[PDB]
């Protein structure tokens, strides 16, 4: 019922970067950089307080795998994640921006 | 040789907020929110690229303790860290901003 849980469930379309068992990445609707992808776990999770440590050990790993798909790894990248309205958080699944350029 | 570096050895002081066996977390000097703190592992590590999934994970659950301990971990921050001098990182020993609302 969320925009991100609905790209998860398949319900709505996305440019697909790269997808995992546990993970996905795509790209952002409305860039804020040359280059602007969203990491997503596939689990119901709102923000980073919500994610285990082991689940986020997995997730660098995926982090990696992105930034090196959109070939950002070693020009430079930005990540951010927002937990909660209060820091801008609009979307209220966890997720991480990858920005470059 | 660096000014992480030298707060790890301990060659300048800081305003220490948690520390432990692998990370330490402190103050930013000039802070971009009400609350601003700066995650560091004790390691030599360059940016997020050089750290292995497993110490993220350890890292993970320090950063919980110190949004925790700052009162903010309900109110809401964000997770920030630069990648690279391309993407605005200034000081090269790897470091996640915590900033608030
Ligand atoms: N349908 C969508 N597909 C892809 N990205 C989206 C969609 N709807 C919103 N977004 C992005 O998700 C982010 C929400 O902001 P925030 O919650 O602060 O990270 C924004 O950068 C939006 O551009």
């Amino acid at each position: 019922m969320n925009v991100f849980e609905k790209i998860i469930q398949g319900e709505i379309p996305c440019s697909k970067i790269l997808e995992n068992e546990r993970f996905l990445s795509f790209y952002d609707i409305n860039p804020k950089a040359k280059v602007h992808a969203l990491v997503i776990p596939k689990q119901s999770i709102q923000d980073f307080n919500g994610i285990t440590p082991e689940l986020m050990a997995q997730m660098t790993s995926f982090i990696f795998e992105v930034v090196e798909k959109l070939g950002i790894k070693e020009k430079g990248y930005k990540l951010l994640t927002n937990v909660g309205k209060n820091a801008g958080q609009e979307v209220m699944h966890l997720h991480f921006h990858i920005l470059s350029g």
